[PDB]
């Protein structure tokens, strides 16, 4: 199982969310903070760049991926979906995809997941009901952590996406 | 008024669309398959990036903006996204805007209009209400031209835009 974090902050809060998980279900993990790729730019040359290799082939490997990205003006980072554009439906093509979306607080993120949701299901992900989005509340950002209230939460969409993995 | 091109494909089609738009009506330009930026870190030594500083002032000093972008994944590319998490609405704030994405195959087109709406609309832009699909076969990329029938339409969207710069 796969882990992605969206946001290219180093001392960001989807990037402490993302590292749990991948800690806790000891999964395999690309941190997009510190995985900088270059703006994609359609030609070949990139492909062969060594870092879109790896992404490519990780994600295919992958038998399910948890994507996670804070909300930039009411849809993904532009550092994910600057990624997403390297890669296809060849890679993620019936790939159980679960979504999590970080929010600032109040009524966001519904627009950051409808976003990886559209765009997942561009690429013919099987991208399972269960999504979440969390708030500057649920991280704890100096004790590099989660809290307890939504750990519970998270292994509800781990879990769930396991199943689908499973099945398809 | 700015043009600002969403493809980073300097062989792309937005791209061309793009050209022509900013030279049809002799506008300003950012050319994302030129104007290649860092991917976003939220690190205060990229904001004096002098790219992003031309951004954040070629913006703010645009009285109208026709924003342009492939669709790419059913959403707008990454690079546009990117230039954007840059920006705020301390520069978007009202800003009249304009929406164009070149998409094929009658179906597309729609999701990264709608990405592109909500985004602008998390920035307060002043979305005007007409916006704009282009189909690749509206593109002759050789030839670095649009077809005439895009043409019309294109008349009727940036002159729609400047109405609301005036108001
Ligand atoms: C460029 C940018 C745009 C933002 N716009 C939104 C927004 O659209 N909705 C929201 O809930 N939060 C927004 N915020 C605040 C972030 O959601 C907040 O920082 C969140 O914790 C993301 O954390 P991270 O990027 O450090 O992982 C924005 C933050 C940045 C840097
Ligand atoms: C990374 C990438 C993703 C694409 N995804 C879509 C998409 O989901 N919907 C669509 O209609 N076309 C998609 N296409 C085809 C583009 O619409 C086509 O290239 C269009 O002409 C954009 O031109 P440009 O990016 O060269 O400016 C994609 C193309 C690329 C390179």
């Amino acid at each position: 199982m796969l882990v992605i974090n969206g946001t290219p902050r180093k001392h960001g809060r989807t990037r402490i969310a993302a590292s749990y998980i991948a800690a806790l279900y000891h999964t395999d993990l690309i941190d997009l903070s510190e995985f900088v790729l270059p703006v994609f730019n359609g030609e070949a040359e990139q492909s062969e760049l060594l870092k879109v290799q790896e992404l490519k082939q990780r994600v295919t490997k992958a038998d399910a991926i948890v994507l996670l990205s804070p909300e930039y003006h009411s849809g993904m980072s532009g550092a994910l979906k600057n990624a997403l554009d390297f890669l296809s439906s060849e890679q993620f093509k019936y790939k159980p995809v679960a979504l999590l979306a970080v929010a600032g607080g109040g009524l966001g993120g519904i627009n950051a997941l409808n976003n990886m949701r559209t765009v997942m299901r561009g690429v013919y992900a099987n991208v399972i009901p269960k999504q979440l989005v969390l708030d500057p509340v649920h991280i704890d950002v100096e004790n590099a952590t989660v809290a307890e209230n939504i750990k519970e939460s998270i292994k509800e969409l781990v879990e769930e996406l396991s199943m689908f993995a499973k099945a398809g």
